[PDB]
């Protein structure tokens, strides 16, 4: 056999991991794809998801996630689910290596590793993770219709948040540890002014009571108190997010919270021939849409680097 | 109302997707002539999501009537006029009347060049295509030509020779507008033969594309390239008509956008879909703008 040098390796899986493998594949790049020991994207909680742009009935996360996987399979992705632990960037001929040990090539690299949101870690809060606990107003907020619900953090995001969710919310409490604010003096100044907001500073939660919905949000520490339960039907976490730029992170440009930074309008790193896709790259609107854009920007960017690559031969 | 949308397609559909669940009551004008690039496409194959792929049309009314199911106003119409500048934003209607808003969302999108000869709009998607990305995959093996002299023209027949066995370029003049490193590129391919001074007149075939008709040589006329695919490459035209004396553009028409965002250089103003991007048409990257558009102005809207 002629065991060929790859041209795109893909790092992650998720909505533009996986489109940016359909795109490649179906461009003949015979891309490889490391999916993750835990594979998917944020949407493999998502119970219903309504505002992927092509679906009328909505999908299920899951579902959604396995026919862009599928989709990518039928052109010829290979999909791999392992992790990687190091990747070397540098060159012509870049390296990634599995949790095996095993080394493997590419010509280009396409980063779509993702984002995760950060959670409380309270007992009731992953188990109602999207029946009654989301992290993300502009996807969930629109089923809490008329309910009074709760936002947890004390941060321009908690600000947006919780502001955004008044136009369903009859209540929109926001709950945050300590005193003051580590959110902007308008966002505060916007929240303060909205009728439907309430404010619970100094209070830790302690956990999240329902079985098939949220039932209550159990606060706790009230600076020198303790105990109490909030009765709401909904909790959205606004805590930030955590992006997976670890494996890459001072090899490439990276803004300070380890966001990768691509270069003006593209999908290109600040290294020639390594791309960067998905939640990876965007902190402003965390859809599927907008990763699934981006996954097929990379490959795009990818095939051209690559086209204008190989064609000084 | 917060959002008035101009324009149909994936960027003006998502973005009145995401508008109308964000509750801003989008009036949405879908234009007297629908749909976007997408419906001419017979089938659809790398819009994710799609595991069998999906008609373009077919694609599109679920994108519609995913609009109308979370409160979009969609209006079958067109508008004249456009007034961007202030708060209190103003759009007219082909009937005369005002429409307006506090925001804006232009997502008209851009129309590929053709060349208007009597054959090729009957067999367009069955054999015609504008765009080597989308329909590349289609044409395996087969002999194909790209009509133009420029770096798309360049680009999308370089391209195609991944899939086809025969990619011949066909152009109008001895000299081309592209440039000379794309031409060398193109010259350098075994599969890329270069048909000069030769003119495009007709498009062969009922089912495919049998044939394409060439004309003019520079003095003699007449002559038939046995293809069974015919990529045309010319350009594309950006319909930023209404909006090309209030927001900035760049040489060709496109709506310029502020940094990594989809906001015009108007505020309240954003833009989506083709109508901005001139690298990536396709339908999962406009839905994506649209969105972007759709969040950026609620965010917008909101700060106040
Ligand atoms: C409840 C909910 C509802 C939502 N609703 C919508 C909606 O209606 N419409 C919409 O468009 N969006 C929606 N979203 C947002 C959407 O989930 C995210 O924007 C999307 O998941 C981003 O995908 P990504 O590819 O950027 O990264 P991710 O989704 O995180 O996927 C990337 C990944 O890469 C893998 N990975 C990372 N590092 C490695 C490594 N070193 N080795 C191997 N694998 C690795 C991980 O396993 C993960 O799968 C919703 C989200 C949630 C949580
Ligand atoms: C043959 C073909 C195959 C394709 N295949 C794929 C594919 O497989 N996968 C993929 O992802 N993409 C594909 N594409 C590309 C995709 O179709 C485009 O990216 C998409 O159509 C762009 O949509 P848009 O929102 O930019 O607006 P456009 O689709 O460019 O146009 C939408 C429209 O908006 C309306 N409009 C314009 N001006 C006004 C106005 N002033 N007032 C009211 N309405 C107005 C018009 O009615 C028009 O229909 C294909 C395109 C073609 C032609
Ligand atoms: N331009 C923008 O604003 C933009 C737009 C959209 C999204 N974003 C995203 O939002 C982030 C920006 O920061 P942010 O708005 O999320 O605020 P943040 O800086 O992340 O603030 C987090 C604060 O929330 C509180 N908190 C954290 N964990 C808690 C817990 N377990 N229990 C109780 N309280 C807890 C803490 O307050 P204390 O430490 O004070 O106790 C913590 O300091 C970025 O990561 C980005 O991804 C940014
Ligand atoms: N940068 C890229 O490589 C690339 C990538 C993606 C998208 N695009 C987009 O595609 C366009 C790039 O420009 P382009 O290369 O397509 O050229 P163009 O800028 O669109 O110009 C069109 C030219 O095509 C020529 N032409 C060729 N054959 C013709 C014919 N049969 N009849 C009439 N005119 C004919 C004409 O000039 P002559 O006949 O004198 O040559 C005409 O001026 C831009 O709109 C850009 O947004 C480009
Ligand atoms: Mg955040
Ligand atoms: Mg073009």
């Amino acid at each position: 056999a002629h065991h060929p040098v790859r041209d795109v390796i893909v790092i992650g899986s998720g909505p533009a991991g996986y489109t940016a493998a359909l795109y490649a594949a179906r461009a003949q790049l015979a891309p490889l794809v490391f999916e993750g020991t835990s594979f998917g994207g944020a949407l493999m909680t998502t119970t219903d998801v309504e505002n992927y742009p092509g679906f009328r009935n909505g999908i299920t996360g899951p579902e959604l996630m396995d026919e862009m996987r599928e989709q990518a399979l039928r052109f010829g992705a290979d999909l791999r689910m392992e992790d990687v632990e190091s990747v070397s960037l540098h060159g012509p001929l870049k390296s990634v290596v599995t949790a095996d040990g095993q080394t493997h090539r590419a010509r280009a690299v396409i980063l779509a590793m993702g984002a995760a949101a950060r959670y409380l870690q309270v007992p009731g809060e992953q188990e109602l993770l999207g029946r009654g606990v989301s992290s993300c107003a502009t996807c969930d907020g629109f089923f809490f219709r008329d309910q009074d619900i709760a936002v947890i953090g004390g941060g321009d995001s908690a600000m947006e948040e919780a502001t955004f969710l008044t136009r369903f919310a009859r209540s929109v409490t926001l709950v945050h540890r300590r005193d003051e604010f580590r959110a902007s003096k308008i966002m505060l100044d916007r929240a303060r002014n909205n009728d439907k907001i309430r404010f619970l500073t100094n209070h830790t939660v302690v956990a999240v009571d329902g079985d098939t919905t949220v039932t209550g949000l159990r606060v706790r520490d009230t600076n020198t108190g303790a105990e109490t339960t909030l009765p709401v039907t909904g909790v959205f976490v606004a805590i930030g997010h955590e992006p997976r730029s670890g494996l890459v992170r001072e090899a490439i440009d990276v803004d300070p919270d380890g966001y990768v930074l691509v270069q003006g309008r593209t999908t290109s790193t600040s290294l020639p021939g390594v791309f960067a896709a998905g939640d990876l790259v965007d902190r402003t609107y965390r859809q599927a849409v907008t990763a699934a854009g981006s996954g097929c920007a990379a490959a795009i960017d990818a095939e051209r680097w690559l086209a204008e690559h190989a064609a000084t031969g």
